[PDB]
């Protein structure tokens, strides 16, 4: 990072805060600003509403180049999202650039739980759920919120 990317990190939190998600928050775990968490709570109106997630942000030394190293803490019932909590989203590498911000990432993930990709599985039987019958998917989703994020 030398001196660059960990200033960048610093005008990310900085202004990260400037105006407040009011329902998302991320930040550097203890001394490492290289190191974050965050934590996103589920759209009121979506199956994960009321539910607490905790993610793991790690900076890539080379940011704000590359897009940065996040999986999700919490256990969710997502098609774009596995066991282990890793995310499959298209600006996390595919679509991404040195404009966008941590911050964007989260809102992205929060429509992305809204709106999941059924076509680009990362767990094939609950993406299939999802464009077969979302009934039954918006169902698992709410009894694992409440067993794995409450």
């Amino acid at each position: 990072r030398g001196s660059m990317a960990l200033k960048r990190i610093q005008k990310e939190l900085s202004d990260l805060q400037r105006d407040p998600p009011a329902h998302c928050s991320a930040g550097p775990v203890g001394d490492d600003l290289f190191h974050w968490q965050a934590t996103i709570m589920g759209p009121p109106d979506s199956a994960y509403q009321g539910g607490v997630f905790f993610l793991t942000v790690h900076f890539p030394t080379d940011y704000p180049f590359k897009p940065p190293k996040i999986a999700f803490t919490t256990k969710i019932y997502h098609p774009n999202i596995n066991s282990n909590g890793s995310i499959c989203l298209d600006i996390l590498r595919s679509q991404w650039s040195p404009a966008l911000t941590v911050s964007k990432v989260l809102l992205s993930i929060c429509s992305l739980l809204c709106d999941p990709n059924p076509d680009d599985p990362l767990v094939p039987d609950i993406a299939q759920i999802y464009k077969s019958d979302k009934e039954k998917y918006n169902r698992h989703a709410r009894e694992w919120t409440q067993k794995y994020a409450m």
